[PDB]
């Protein structure tokens, strides 16, 4: 109930919310059928437009004007945005030279720089070029202050998901907003755009910045619209609230744009009707810079200009149905579009069998323009898992596609011409950052980053401590002249072992066999110092890897490689070693084709066994040195100790195989030298963190080797290619990868053809930031550089993406 009976005179755009039925008069209270009566004609004036004219300068003040040119305007703080302009002979921001903001250039009174967040809804990275001759206001902020090339959103590429991520730093796995359309199970409850119960509290996890601010003392201008307040009102409101006393001030506002999405969604990303909305945020981005230059607060504001996604042409026709796929077709609740989620329309329905449903969307059509998921076997980059809200099976859609149940769907509802939502690597799904202000850089273009990174910055940027998140803090300090944040590298908390002989051959009972009974002081003293870790700054460039939990572990040297050796998992945790452009391919020779050693430095008990994987029928294993590497006959031998090998599917071994005999050597070629780290994942809880042992789910048949989930390799070299990757004297270059270890290649839909048609292309879906790396196995790595370590943070934030320029 609201009694709409109380009046807004003196309340317009209030900064706290009053209880029902108390009737409101904030910015939010259309959009709960509670504004007080009077609340359009006192609030939301319109008389006269939004712009001063020549004769309306020192006119008399009427209060019923939008806004206003008498001259007791300024200190009323209500002047329309180009009145110093038009009435004091004044220029416009974007007429003005830029000049570096050195130091914040603020009124008597102001404790910080206030922030003001602009964000443009389905604002594509490439507009920042193709309209920049309509945008003048927006490349004046884009070249004076801080910019990247673009900005990378969450998936899915959703406007609920990333503005919601722009808020609180968190993936829409742990902030609960998966979708722009939800089901939660535990609540038995649906999340909608259109309706109420988005608006309840606990579809929304985590914490905003808004909140955050407010436990901490800082006071925040209400982030939200109603969709019907125009954007003149929008501006002229911030600009208001900025007038207010220093008490009551708040130091963070939000200006939130429905353009150039809604343009988009009905012309395409590049429609000529695109022209239009463009100049339109323009104008509204001048007419801020112009009120804010007649607050003097022009250089005393940062200013973010962040778009939530881009905009991709997609039409009714580019439709693939499930209903030319599936029998059942009536069976399943599908969440449509850009992405797919498919559920059980009913729980009582005991025959619903997901395995038949994945199977009969698997590889069906030559062209087939999306692929099925079990949800955790979903790209690890997209963090797309953990949440009771996303259904356990998942559609990719191809980028320009759309997904439907049954064609009725698409004409009982071509209006559209654009959409958004595919996997969040996709070029057209880039969005903008541009950064203006005294803590921003001047003048500064810095690399494309992922928006989940801004909460720290915009937490930085008020003195705020953010809430814990999936920013790297410190990974954006290179945005920033200060205020930058000093992280320290986390403590080891594992010490390792490093044993020496310790065990005779005799003592293994693994089921193991080699060739290798074939036979000098030369040589000796020379495989002594190997195994003491004699070239191990040839293999392990940046310093051995950091175990940041507790557990038992062994470093393992050897004249290839190094690794760090799990006596719990009873396998490496880290392989590490260089192949220089020299360095050749070489098979491994017949005699030693199952060649299995045993490691006289560990012991039986905390050793693989051959016999588990020969009983077990459906596991082989691998090796994490690749034995093709060796750089001599007699160092091959090393890379058939069972300390170095590991549990894989002869699926999966062709994926490994083809990497290590081809790619690496491949990017040797390419790179001037790799450093490789490689090493196997567990994530049985698909949370993107590292399992404890007890959350194993699969062994080799009769062990106590767990099977892991994905195998990664982090690639690094220098990033001046002029220079060989173990000799680099500047900044370093890296990609990497977590692949899933898979019984089948059953997502590769050209896995019969040669691996030289499929496998690369499989990697470079399953590309990986360190950081990623570094959540699955618990380990922290670059600790030994030359480098400053917020580049280092950069560095293991940075995703090689594999789309075009
Ligand atoms: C991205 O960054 C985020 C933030 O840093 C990372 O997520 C954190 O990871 C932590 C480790 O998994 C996790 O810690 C757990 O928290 C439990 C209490 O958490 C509540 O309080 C916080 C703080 O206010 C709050 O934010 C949480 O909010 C979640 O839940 C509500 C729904 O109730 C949602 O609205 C909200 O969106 C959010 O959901 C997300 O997280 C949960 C898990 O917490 C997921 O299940 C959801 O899918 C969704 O993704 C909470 O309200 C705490 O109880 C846990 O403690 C257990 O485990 C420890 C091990 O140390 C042990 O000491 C205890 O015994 C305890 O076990 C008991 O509970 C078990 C489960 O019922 C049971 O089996 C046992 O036998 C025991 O009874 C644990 O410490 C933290 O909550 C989240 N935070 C957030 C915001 O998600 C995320 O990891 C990062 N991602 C990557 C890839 O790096
Ligand atoms: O006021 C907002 C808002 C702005 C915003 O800011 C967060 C800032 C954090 C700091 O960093 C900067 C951001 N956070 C939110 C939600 C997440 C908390 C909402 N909106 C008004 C319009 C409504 C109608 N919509 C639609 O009707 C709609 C719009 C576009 C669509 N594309 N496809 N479907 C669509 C449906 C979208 C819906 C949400 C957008
Ligand atoms: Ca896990
Ligand atoms: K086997
Ligand atoms: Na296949
Ligand atoms: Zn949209």
């Amino acid at each position: 109930w609201t009694a709409t009976s109380g009046s807004c005179k003196g309340r317009c755009f209030e900064l706290q919310e009053v209880g029902p039925p108390d009737c409101r008069c904030d910015n939010l209270c259309k959009s709960y059928s509670s504004c007080c009566h009077d609340f359009d004609e006192l609030c939301l004036k319109t008389a006269r437009g939004w712009e001063c004219t020549k004769d309306r300068c020192g006119e008399v003040r009427n209060e019923e004007n939008a806004c206003h040119c008498s001259e007791d305007c300024l200190s009323r703080g209500d002047c329309c945005t180009n009145y110093q302009v038009v009435c004091k002979g004044e220029s416009h921001w974007v007429d003005d030279d830029c000049e570096e903001i050195k130091v914040p250039e603020c009124p008597a009174g102001f404790v910080r720089p206030p922030l003001i967040i602009f964000s443009v809804d389905g604002f594509r990275a490439s507009y920042m070029k193709k309209g920049s001759k309509v945008m003048p206001n927006i490349e004046k902020l884009r070249s004076c202050g801080t910019h990247a090339p673009y900005m990378r959103p969450v998936y899915p590429t959703k406007t609920f998901p990333n503005l919601y991520t722009l808020a609180t730093g968190l993936y829409p796995e742990s902030h609960g907003i998966v979708g722009n359309s939800m089901y939660d199970p535990v609540f038995d409850a649906s999340f909608h755009l259109r309706g109420r119960e988005k608006f309840n509290h606990r579809w929304w996890g985590g914490q905003p910045l808004w909140i955050t601010a407010t436990k901490q003392g800082v006071r925040a201008g209400t982030f939200f619209w109603s969709v019907s307040i125009p954007h003149e009102r929008r501006i002229l409101t911030i600009l208001q609230w900025l007038s207010l006393p220093d008490n009551e001030r708040p130091s963070v506002y939000a200006f939130y744009s429905e353009q150039p999405d809604f343009s988009g969604h009905k012309y395409g990303p590049f429609g000529p009707e695109m022209t239009n909305p463009l100049r339109e945020i323009d104008k509204t981005v001048g007419q801020l810079m112009d009120g804010l230059k007649q607050l003097r607060l022009h250089r005393c504001v940062n200013v973010i200009f962040v778009g939530d996604h881009g905009m991709e042409d997609v039409t009714c026709d580019r439709t693939e149905f499930l209903s030319n796929y599936l029998t059942n077709v009536d069976d399943i609740t599908l969440v449509p579009g850009t992405l797919g989620r498919i559920r059980a329309k009913s729980i009582n329905n005991s025959k619903y069998d997901p395995k038949t449903i994945i199977a009969a969307l698997t590889c069906k059509k030559p062209d087939q323009h999306f692929k099925p998921y079990m949800k955790q076997h979903l790209p690890k980059r997209l963090h797309y898992a953990n949440n009771r809200r996303i259904e356990d099976i998942h559609l990719l859609v191809d980028r320009r596609w759309h997904v439907a149940r049954k064609p009725l769907d698409v004409y009982k509802k071509c209006f559209f011409q654009g959409d958004h939502g595919f996997d969040n690597k996709v070029n057209s799904m880039q969005t903008v950052f541009v950064g203006y202000g005294p803590t921003f850089k001047y003048r500064t273009k810095v690399p494309p980053f992922e928006n989940i990174e801004l909460y720290n910055v915009m937490c930085d940027l008020l003195g705020l401590k953010p809430a814990p998140n999936n920013g790297t803090h410190g990974s954006l300090n290179h945005l920033l002249r200060t205020n930058t944040f000093r992280p320290t590298m986390p403590d080891e908390v594992s010490r390792p072992n490093y044993p020496g002989i310790m065990y005779l051959q005799s003592e293994f009972d693994l089921g193991c066999t080699c060739d290798d009974k074939v036979e000098n002081k030369l040589e000796e003293l020379n495989k002594r110092l190997h195994t003491k870790g004699s070239t191990k700054e040839r293999h392990l460039l940046y310093g051995r890897p950091a175990v940041l939990y507790r557990t038992s572990y062994d470093i393992l040297y050897h004249t290839d490689f190094e690794s760090g050796y799990s006596e719990i998992f009873l396998m490496p945790l880290w392989t590490s070693y260089t192949i220089s452009k020299q360095a050749e391919v070489s098979s491994i020779p017949e005699h030693l084709t199952n060649c299995v050693r045993p490691d006289v430095r560990v012991s039986p008990g905390f050793s693989q066994n051959c016999l588990a994987y020969k009983n077990d029928k459906q596991m082989s294993y691998g090796f994490l040195f690749p034995p093709y590497l060796s750089s001599s006959p007699e160092a091959k031998y090393d890379a058939f100790l069972v300390t170095n090998m590991v549990p894989m599917y002869p699926a999966f071994k062709r994926v490994w195989a083809y990497f290590q005999r081809v790619l690496v050597k491949k990017y040797a070629s390419e790179r001037n030298g790799v450093n490789v780290i490689s090493g196997p994942i567990f994530d049985y809880n698909y949370d993107g963190l590292r399992d404890t042992e007890d959350e194993i789910k699969q062994y080799v048949e009769g062990s106590s080797i767990p099977v892991p989930t994905h195998y990664y390799s982090i690639i690094t070299s220098c990033l001046d290619f002029t220079q060989p990757a173990d000799k680099c004297d500047g900044p370093l270059s890296v990609s990497s990868f977590i692949l899933p270890h898979r019984p089948d290649n059953d997502e590769s839909c050209n896995s019969s053809e040669d691996e030289s048609k499929w496998v690369e292309e499989l990697m470079k879906m399953h590309t990986a930031r360190v950081r990623d790396i570094e959540h699955l196995t618990g380990l922290d790595f670059y600790r030994k550089t030359s480098r400053s370590y917020s580049e280092i943070l950069t560095l293991k934030t940075y995703l090689h993406t594999y789309e075009s320029e």
